[PDB]
């Protein structure tokens, strides 16, 4: 009745193929404990409206970064970010949305890579915001 | 009681005047019926606190993007995005306020153009934190 | 019991050294009281889950700016933005996390400049999501 993760990257993500899930490696809340690191997944533990945010850092290459906010297999929201040079630019969006116990909220690496450090960059939340 | 929307832009939008309205033609959430998507307005049901986020992937040509939130005719925060060349850049914000029944807030294109496709780079989400 | 602030800078913060405080000129909300403009920080009332969000635009100079949201004199999550030339861009993160009353949240220029103006880019807000 009460859910809420934030994770973040401390390691770059750099996947040889197009389409991989963004897997985290720290968490700075697992409120509720639906949020499985290796996987990236969030677990919905109960029906209800929910609250989800990212912001992504891509590494400093001349190649852009894609990424998808999905619901089990399906592209709910995108980002882009392009600095159009060897530098860092920002990926980010939000939804909010009904979900059923069972679904499953992941970030997924369209194209491109994305940049780890202990500062925290890259970043993905979500939460419980009404039960129903 | 319960309210929150969320919105998306599926088709580009390039007015042909500063200062337009961003209606939105797709809704991803709409909890308790406030949201307008032709007009593209948050009508507000209840006297509260309610949060607002936006990100506007703007159209791949060198011309800026400015985009306001409003409430009703005054601007509450807005947001910048340029890259330089041809290609997208976002423009996000957000805002935590108190509103009375009536009160409209949405989206406003000062300048610029912006980008919709299916894939819903271009959002805009608002919900009730506390009644009253 | 409720908690909800949102700040903005309507004028430019450029210090003379690294890792100074964002302080805020202006609050577009303060339910609770919780948050001290001259100082920038959010004071925790009470346990609990809070999220906390920002955006920060950076000066039209070619100097790369560097945001951290801090707890206490920790860094929590961190933010880039640069244009790679003398044109803004704009510095987001977000963060939801377990805060015990006392602790302070405000958000740290590491290095760069910020633009504040009437038009509100540059923002910063928290909220209480859960007691306890």
């Amino acid at each position: 009745m009460r859910v809420a993760f934030s994770a973040a990257r401390t390691s770059n993500l750099a996947p040889g193929t197009l389409d991989q899930p963004i897997v985290f490696d720290l968490l700075l809340n697992n409120l509720g404990e639906t949020f499985d690191l290796q996987l990236g997944r969030f677990n919905c533990p109960v029906n209800g409206t929910y609250v989800f945010i990212f912001h992504m850092l891509k590494l400093a290459v001349n190649v852009p970064l894609y990424v998808n906010l999905m619901k089990n297999e399906e592209v709910l929201v995108s980002a882009y970010a392009n600095a159009g040079a060897p530098d860092h630019a920002t990926a980010s969006n939000h939804a909010i949305l009904q979900l059923f116990q069972g679904d499953q909220i992941w970030l997924r690496l369209h194209r491109g890579a994305i940049y780890g450090s202990s500062w925290k960059y890259s970043t993905f939340s979500g939460y419980l915001l009404y039960q129903d």
